[PDB]
């Protein structure tokens, strides 16, 4: 199935210089990096900072729509890598298995997860094929 | 009490280096300029260009959410302006069905306009704003 992940860290990559996401894979010393666009980075940094703004940003709007339709984000699954691209599923639950799988970028799914506090899962297959494991010196190198 | 509107151009404000949406006003000679940030003007440019990517962008995400909950964008209103900040209303329609079954979600003008462009749905502006804050070409 799928193992639970959280957001370890959101860096700017020290060469290519775009945002990157390190998903920690709960229960393990493994992390999965996903390279996202610049705007999605700034949106995420704001969600991570749990940042109060006097105007609803694009994911606030989305969650309003969910709210308004008595439904709520449930969980968020990053499930495939096809040719340098990461496919995620945003699973809505309809407050009125009443679940809906909606296709999503990982960056979006991961933002909404942060804002709601709803869990993030990563496909087993991803973890095996595409995650990496850190020693002592490896992890320290990024703090 | 409010006028139809549309997106005339997405200009740069080459002083402040920042996008302005220039909304036309159906049946008049004046337009209303709304400043938005660059991330947002790029979102809007992509919509105006009206084209494909393989992956759903955030606003495509949101619409994709609407689809699934039997719902859709009905219209979009820019009602107010306190301190250089414009205040919109995404009105969504309950596609489970009437006039009272409409939803008034508070939204920035950036995301409102963007979601109307994407859907082909009518933008309006409050009589109020047009009176004080519109302008000539």
């Amino acid at each position: 199935h799928m193992r639970k992940a959280w957001v370890k860290t959101l860096a700017l990559d020290r060469v290519s210089n775009t945002p990157v996401v390190i998903l920690g894979i709960e229960g393990t010393n493994r992390v999965l990096p996903i390279w996202i666009g610049a705007a999605e980075g700034h949106a995420l940094a704001l969600a991570m900072e749990k940042m109060e703004f006097p105007r609803p940003l694009t994911h606030d709007l989305l969650l309003s729509v969910l709210e308004s339709l008595e439904a709520r984000v449930d969980k968020v699954i990053i499930h495939s890598l096809k040719d340098n691209t990461f496919y995620a599923t945003l699973v809505i639950r309809d407050l009125t298995a009443a679940l809906i799988d909606i296709d999503s970028r990982p960056s979006d799914a991961i933002i909404l997860a942060v804002k709601t506090g709803a869990p993030i899962f990563v496909s087993d297959n991803l973890v095996e094929k595409h995650s990496i494991e850190l020693e002592v010196n490896e992890r320290d190198l990024i703090n």
